[PDB]
Formats: structure tokens, sequence, C-alpha cells
């Protein structure tokens, strides 16, 4: 298990409030971070906007638009996910 530091960025109006999630890899962490930022009704995935694959970076959530046959849309703003070592 790894720890990751989340900065919701524009999702919290860039207040500087941050939190951590634990996950086995950074893509799983980014999905957990989106659930925490967007709340329990969010079901979807995330994609990477910055950083090396498998490394720290900005991510953006997306999901199926409710009521539509197949429409996928982004939800929320980008957020940062960073590797963090706890002692």
């Amino acid at each position: 298990m790894n720890t990751y530091l989340i900065d919701p960025r524009k999702n919290n109006d860039n207040s500087g409030e941050r939190f951590t999630v634990d996950a086995v890899d950074i893509t799983a962490a980014a999905k957990s971070a989106a659930q925490q930022i967007l709340g329990e009704e969010f079901e979807g995935l995330v994609y990477r906007e910055t950083g090396e694959s498998n490394g720290s970076g900005m991510f953006q959530a997306y999901h199926h638009l409710h009521g539509t046959n197949r429409t996928e849309t982004t939800v929320g703003y980008p957020f940062h996910v960073m590797e963090l070592l706890e002692h």
C-alpha cells in the first residue's frame, strides 16, 4: 500500500486544503481522490493531464452523463495527486 497527497485545486477554490488517500498505485489513488472530492454519487474514472505515467500529476474525472444512452463527460476540475512517504 502507498500513500498519496491530494490537492483538489479549483474543486475547493484553491483554498490549500489537502488530504491523503492510500492505494496500491497512482491511478487507483486518483480514482479514490475523485470519489472523495466529488462525493458518493460519483461513479466514473479519471485520466492524466500532467506527469509521467505511473507518477505524480494532475488528473481529471469523467463519467456517464445521467439519462443519456452513451454520453461521457468530465466532472469537476483537475486535481493533483502526489506520491507521499509517511514515516
